[PDB]
């Protein structure tokens, strides 16, 4: 336990603090305009000249200033409270705040040995920012204090709500940024506080950065009347609070202040809450939120060339682009950095003087050195349940091909025991879809996780103010919760209807790259576990929907995160429960990943054993050597390959035919995609002779895929006999239909992957025979249209094994 | 101009209408379950059995009702105000009600005349409803009435403000889901009413259908307390008034009379506050909504087998699954349909009787009717100026590669004559990044439009109450704006940071499905205006930026829908500002398409003139002889290629020096992407001949490509010469850098591509070449590391011609 969690003062804020927070706020200004023009001279020491100035002037000083004034009066709050805090920097661009933020705190220059706390040290901290071959404009990864890099701007809210969920000792104070507010995901972040525990989560506190602009224009918050603003807050659960300063000349010491004493108010309510919610944890408080209303640039010039800065979005960027180059433009930056007297700020050695950091927190308390804006220093490994208990036994029993199970309810299960075995650190989401998805057998040992009204017992099943599940009807909130509850060295895995997981593909973007940055260059960033995510109800049985409903392109997407051997992506597709138990084990072993898990929920064959499964997960791609029916490469027509459940089905309904005429072939299935790739391309796939010993050398290959073709395309593109592959995907077609429609309609049906073999072997040996077989589809396509069910041909097939 | 728009009733609605209302409701209800159980025996005449239920049950009860007893209303309204009106269906998964309105409505019948007003229509309409053959289960684009399909859920308020944009006499009553509004893009979608002028633009009213459940939870909104959904609604700007019914016994014609008079106070206050604006049109007015709150799945059957269902989630999906299979829920089922006493509401010939439709709006202003519902019956095509004014004149004058152009600011000044020449009907979208991207010459002649707070002429430039700019910081509003303006029969065009466009990559999903479906087989949906997207401060100039700011993968998105012929999807790659200009004419001129327009915002040498951008177009991709030295093809030695204004400079600058050794090579620019495609993928692609003739036949090609180098390998897997391409393109490298460094970490800079080009032509011989190209990149970024700006002879270099 970090701290004295949740503890009030009880004595104003002493005067020592205040004159410490002027200073950090003096110091932390003028580093960040040093990180922004400085490339030499940090002190301004004579000669101080243009030639000192950055030649490429990239950076943000809008937001900074703001940032740098709140960051100074959380420090004091953490200090005094010995509060256990992480914060959210919404408005990441500010990054020159969070850098300057560790170098005062102390961990910059523990983590950075070379950048020391001297005039030598500072000339690197100022050159190397936003500057080749030194360190990001933003809030990344690899700062000290850093949870959420907020270069793609919406999910300050999500992460922080999922990183107080099962932490309830933490406080996060949580600064959105005006023009931020406007996006989707924000909107919904605020109403998180119905769907935390004041008992058992801890505490976010949103802090609304109103400085009343964005890029190039004002704000929608900043420009409504206080009084809607007021309601609104008020309206999604929170007690609003407003701060107002620098617009008039109201002394920065005044500023302090009052900004101080208003703090510790919204921190004893803060307080108050937590006490109430150890004895009613039923109620759910209106918990504080604070509009801070402060003019964009705080403290720059007023006015640049006659045009206003402070106070517009004139400040957004880099003033005074021209400090390099007039001489006019030197002499108002030269003044500004000296409005800040340094002289006052830094010993002689160019060492931050002792009284500008007295007030601050120490140890693992300050921002940077909080284990928990480093999660992976607290992740333990899951209590993991044995596998073998989840089985689908029928394969063994009764044969390849067995059954009617309904895939995901043994990862359920599955997921039932995690839960139990390690109660506090495992936590499921799911937009409204858990249930549908078939995940509910969760539900056996806790609750989904609901902190708003009850109506009674008859609706309201399975939910109570506290538990382990958590359901909203938005993407971007499971997403953004499951990130933070990772990033603060927890584990779980949420699951979404197949199509609508491209709501949230710029989120798997951002934490695809917050991962290779990672694995890349930051090893003081310990791993932390993966994104699991289970992507079901698919294109193909998308059956109470249709169309909008049938897109399995995130496999697209994720194929763009898959470079320079990061390894931060995997692409699954399980073919039965079976697939999906393994799959599952090496996904929650896993760390530094996002796993997309493909499995279809509806009624379905079991393929494989558990021992195969595992051994085919292993290698990527397996033969199945019980349905082949050559002896080896050389005695093989066709390779009937697949990846998808579906597609497997279809598949292997077609190797029966086959069989049945007398064409010999190999059934190869297709598990972990990336695997395809060349060795070149990717360090842990088959090598070219396993890839050749599975696919042959020269025969061509049917390959039936879950998703686009275009994907297995471009993966084998040099890949031994990839000429020979012909790549059957789905290809946006489809409505609210049978089964068999879904996949007659994509060429992916059974009869429609037969005559596609046949053609392959030879066209105009089977000319008849893939004349019927396409009449056959249109035959059980009629039979669909007149009956209102599939014709029992392709519904009653089970595979010959049995 | 439709009907009399914004005219208050001034006396009561009358008791014919409200009785006509609840045969609506009835009637309409009736047959939404009929649509959903009901195979044969439409009448319930005897016998009525097991036998007429579907095999399949599918489809979505819960909603339904209730939307159904709105659109009793809205119709109701319409007729008697003679009110001009689209409605949004949120919860699109509601089809029945749709599909149900456009019967009674009578344009079901005249749009497919198969299924007419009778017993043996209404066999056929009740079948077809999410069958084999038949309909979907959505409010999709073939229901008369439909510009918004509901399908993927948050979109309901961006549609419903874009439509009423520039069209100041529509009225848009929106149903939103309330488990859609826990949604991102929705949630924001309520503050859209700063964005609309209550003169200029039409009225939307969100009607919130707070049925207190979604899939399988209760909801956000209708579970917390009354008072704090007030103040939400008040907080962003509306006039909230809420109905509740349907949770006593007050009988269902009490209930119409109090909803008329409710919905009559909200109209009348909609009217003055349109006839306040012709006056006022300054003040934001408090928009009336309407919180809904009625019981789900209302008047199905209380309980079903001893679970509550009216009133619960239960009631969400289909009530009664074994209504064919048990004969105790088929009773159940029959009573049901009985309680809405059919007998009373269709004539012995099974036609809708006189006097429920008898209160029904006429002609044009029927829901289904509404040319508004089907824009493009009143689209017009665009007045554009001619191109030639706006041609970069430097190429001719001067030489190929010439200057420091920003190329968007030519699309921007012929954008800036567009809206000119077509005041009220072309708008512009950016999420905060019109002037960012280099569009702002639009503002010589309107404003942004804003319709909230200002300050001051020192901050509050460039906008004004009404204008044909529209700023958010939000993309799901920028994408939904833009879709429902399109949809309504206008036109316009947005832009975004490229990294940014994959948060509404889901969006552009749905409608390339919308408009995948309505050229397959809708053919009285008329074309509408394509979305047209500006994709630039592309991954290679993020220069303020960095990492989170580098991911050009919407064209492996856009990829994902290219099938069938359909030509919804265009990626086009401006290689300057003339290639642009060609591109933005061709989509500005083009219908039914989504257009992605790549272009980089940096200053950038131009490469074609006007004439030759129009010829290269015209043919996807074309030869630069003036830039080839080879005399054809046997001649040589690499095809050197591109796609993207950085690899097309790169490429440039490598062939000049590949020249210089006395390498012989060819340049192919690629400028429409899809045409890379086989004819067999593509119709409208390069024949093979045209292929070969541009790449050969044998030769190795050299393709430096603007994104993911997956894109071309699986587009050109079935092209003649295909193993001879080496694609280099993004590879997740990159971060806040030199212009330089960008292209050097993914091996995209010149030497680099001279290097790969030497090593496709003669490893061997150029092993020491290769070596000095290698180091040299290493010494160009000690360079940049060391001074602070790129080594000149990289940035300093202009191509030869000149
Ligand atoms: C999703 C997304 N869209 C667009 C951008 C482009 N962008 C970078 S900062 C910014 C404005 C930020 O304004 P605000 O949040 O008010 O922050 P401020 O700098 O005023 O603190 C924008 C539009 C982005 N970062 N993220
Ligand atoms: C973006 C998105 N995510 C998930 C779904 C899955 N889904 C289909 S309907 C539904 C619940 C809808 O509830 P609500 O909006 O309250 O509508 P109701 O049927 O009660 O009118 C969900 C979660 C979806 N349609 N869209
Ligand atoms: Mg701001
Ligand atoms: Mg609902």
């Amino acid at each position: 336990v970090i701290g004295t969690p949740w503890q009030k003062l009880d004595r104003p804020v002493s005067e020592e603090a205040i004159e410490g927070m002027d200073k950090y706020w003096r110091v932390t200004n003028y580093m960040s305009i040093g990180q922004i023009y400085l490339r030499s001279n940090p002190l301004m020491k004579e000669p101080f000249t243009r030639d000192d100035v950055k030649h490429r002037l990239v950076g943000h000083w809008g937001t900074t200033p703001g940032l740098n004034f709140l960051l100074a009066h959380i420090n004091r709050l953490i200090a005094d409270h010995q509060q256990n805090t992480v914060f959210i920097m919404g408005p990441g661009h500010g990054g020159p705040a969070g850098t300057s933020q560790s170098y005062v705190d102390g961990t910059y220059t523990e983590y950075y040995p070379n950048i020391t706390k001297d005039e030598a040290g500072l000339q690197k901290f100022f050159r190397q920012f936003s500057y080749p071959g030194g360190i990001p404009s933003h809030f990344a990864p690899e700062t000290p204090g850093s949870i959420h890099e907020g270069g793609e701007l919406g999910y300050a809210l999500s992460h922080a709500y999922g990183a107080v969920m099962n932490n309830p000792s933490l406080f996060v104070p949580c600064i959105i940024g005006d023009g931020e507010a406007e996006t989707g995901p924000l909107a919904t972040g605020w109403q998180s506080n119905k769907l935390v525990n004041p008992r058992t989560d801890g505490i976010v506190l949103p802090i609304l950065h109103l400085n009343g602009y964005k890029i190039a224009n004002p704000t929608i918050l900043a420009r409504i009347s206080d009084e809607e603003l007021h309601d609104f807050f008020r309206g999604m659960g929170y007690h609003p609070y407003e701060f107002v300063a620098g617009f008039d000349n109201e002394d920065h010491m005044s500023i302090h202040r009052r900004f101080a004493e208003l703090f510790e108010t919204i921190f004893d309510e803060i307080c108050d809450i937590k006490a109430a919610a150890q004895t009613d944890d039923m109620t759910r408080p209106f918990y504080p939120m604070l509009i801070f209303r402060t003019p964009k640039g705080w403290t720059c010039p007023k006015f640049i060339d006659g045009k206003k800065t402070e106070g517009s979005w004139r400040a957004h960027q880099v003033p005074l682009a021209s400090a390099r180059d007039t001489e006019e433009h030197f002499e108002v930056l030269k003044g500004w950095m000296e409005s800040y007297k340094p002289e006052e700020l830094f010993n002689a050695d160019g060492s931050i003087k002792d009284d500008v950091t007295a007030f601050m927190p120490k140890g693992e308390l300050r921002i940077g050195a909080n284990p928990n804006a480093n999660g992976g220093v607290i992740r333990e490994d899951l209590k993991l349940p044995e596998l073998d208990q989840y089985e689908v036994t029928g394969v063994k029993e009764y044969g390849h091909g067995w059954g009617q199970v309904e895939a995901p309810r043994a990862l359920g299960a599955y997921c039932r025991d995690i839960i139990k075995n390690n109660p506090d650190s495992f936590r499921i989401f799911g937009p409204d879809e858990t249930a549908s998805n078939r995940l509910n057998a969760t539900y056996e040992v806790t609750d989904k996780q609901w902190d708003n009204g009850y109506l009674s017992g008859l609706v309201d099943e399975h939910m109570a103010v506290t538990g382990q599940v958590t359901e909203q009807l938005s993407e971007h909130q499971c997403e953004g919760f499951l990130e933070a509850y990772l990033l603060t060295g927890r584990h779980g895995i949420w699951s979404s209807y197949e199509s609508f997981v491209h709501v949230i593909d710029s989120m798997l973007n951002q934490h695809a790259k917050w991962l290779e940055a990672t694995v890349r260059e930051i090893p003081w960033r310990k791993p932390i576990s993966s994104v699991n995510l289970l992507v079901s109800s698919h294109v193909w049985r998308q059956d109470h929907n249709g169309f909008s409903h049938q897109d399995p392109g995130v496999t697209s997407l994720l194929i763009n995160k898959t470079f320079n051997n990061d390894h931060v992506t995997n692409i699954y597709f399980a073919t039965d429960a079976n697939m999906l138990l393994a799959i599952s084990e090496k996904c929650f072993k896993s760390t530094n990943k996002i796993n997309a898990i493909f499995a279809g929920k509806q009624p379905a064959p079991t393929w494989v054993t558990l021992d195969e499964a595992r051994a085919e997960l292993e290698a990527g791609a397996a033969e199945w050597k019980w349905a082949s029916n050559a002896e080896n490469n050389d005695e093989v027509q066709v390779v009937l390959a697949s990846a998808g459940d579906v597609p497997t089905q279809e598949l292997m309904a077609a190797s029966d035919a086959l069989n049945k005429m007398g064409i010999k072939f190999k059934v190869v299935n297709v598990v972990d995609l990336l695997k395809l790739q060349s060795r070149e391309n990717n360090d842990e796939a088959l090598t070219d002779e396993e890839f050749t010993e599975l696919f042959t050398a020269d025969k061509p290959v049917l390959f039936a895929y879950h998703s686009y073709a275009q994907d297995v395309r471009g993966l084998i593109y040099d890949r031994p006999n990839h000429d020979n592959f012909h790549v059957v995907g789905y290809k946006e077609q489809g409505s609210t239909t049978t089964p068999f429609d879904m996949v007659r309609v994509n060429d992916m049906d059974r009869y429609a992957l037969q005559a596609a073999a046949l053609k392959l072997i030879d066209a105009d040996k089977y000319a008849d025979k893939i004349d019927e077989l396409n009449a056959f589809r249109k035959k059980a396509f009629q039979f669909a249209v007149d009956n209102g069910y599939d014709i029992p041909e392709f519904t009653d097939w089970v595979y010959p094994d049995v």
